[PDB]
């Protein structure tokens, strides 16, 4: 019942080959799993985002983003990374993001707590 | 039973005037609804997220983050919010975040796509 | 014979305790040098930059941005920090900014070179 | 004298189309001119910045940045982007970076004030 809710829903890989599996609700949610081929991190994790169920007409790309905390039942790297940008259709489907993962510090490493880059997901690898 | 499970439940304030209404989950999961002061935005958007419910036990803060999808059954500004941050406990509790404002646009636009800030959420005003 | 030449040229200081010591010239240039309060760092560091030397005149404030690469004669911390930001004038005069600040990093390391965050400057401290 | 004075030094392009040259001294300083192939931009503007002259040796990358502020003899868009990255060197030379663009704006209007995005520089195209 969302416009892209077909195109997004499934498994997505980025540049550094992770796996991202999502299922794109009717009303805006996004719901599924986060596997990280970098970092400090192993096996799946819970993720949890939202997407434009409406987007518009024009040609413009759907906007979402989603949320995954660096806990699971293996290991706690006390971080939390968010994905913000948009989903764009056709036969070369991509969802190109910028996202910013943020560590637990204390009130004096604030500063450097921080991170930032940019994924683009596709359909195949 | 996550360790800031209270401390992260219940409203929260911006330096905009922005509200953000939110739960904690024993699994990590945040559930609630945001309120935006300004921009292309009326009265409340679902939003979801995650947080870190086993945080560092040396003074460091609680890795978060969530989105929102602006869409609401008022208005749609295609448009996504994420805000990564963490949570610090105290007197003086803080949600002190960074976040990414993507916007749906054409291929040829999406070098503009992409808003940054940084919001700082207390439970008081 | 920039708008805010005088404005901009002198010593600020923002909330970390770091010292920005900058001249601005009539043609847009920022020369000075930064001191930082934390990370790597010690003494003083070049710094080099551009402002807009003619801004809007409906209260709008005065973009600007400049660049630190942290090597001196006691140190090299292998990065270089970018603040992109805007100098708003009067009684309470401020330049705010938001920073990337990039580790030389190899190709496997990529993904977490770049740290960000948020520096407000002032007058006095 | 610097390690990739002459890597850096002379004409680079971005995936937008942008031209951007750059000359590398010896002390860090990058002093060139900037073409955006986007934006509220026409010709060439000036950009000034730094970069690690004495980067490791171990594989890394060279930390840099550099700041063009949108005022020329045409136009004044009333902004500054900063790219902060690294130059990597070998057969397909590159400068990876992330940038933010930050406008001129009124108080009420600083939150949507500054975008970011991410170019590749690269020796052809
Ligand atoms: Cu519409
Ligand atoms: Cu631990
Ligand atoms: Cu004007
Ligand atoms: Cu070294």
């Amino acid at each position: 019942m969302g416009r892209d809710e077909a195109g997004i829903t499934g498994t997505w890989y980025n540049q550094l080959g992770s796996t991202f599996i999502v299922t794109a609700g009717a009303d805006g949610a996004l719901t599924g799993t986060y596997e990280s081929a970098v970092g400090n991190a192993e096996s799946r994790y819970v993720l949890t985002g939202r997407y434009d169920s409406a987007p518009a007409t024009d040609g413009s790309g759907t906007a979402l983003g989603w949320t995954v905390a660096w806990k699971n039942n293996y290991r706690n790297a006390h971080s939390a990374t968010t994905w913000s940008g948009q989903y764009v259709g056709g036969a070369e489907a991509r969802i190109n993001t910028q996202w910013l993962l943020t560590a637990g510090t204390t009130e004096a490493n604030a500063w450097k707590s921080t991170l930032v880059g940019h994924d683009t997901f596709t359909k195949v690898k």
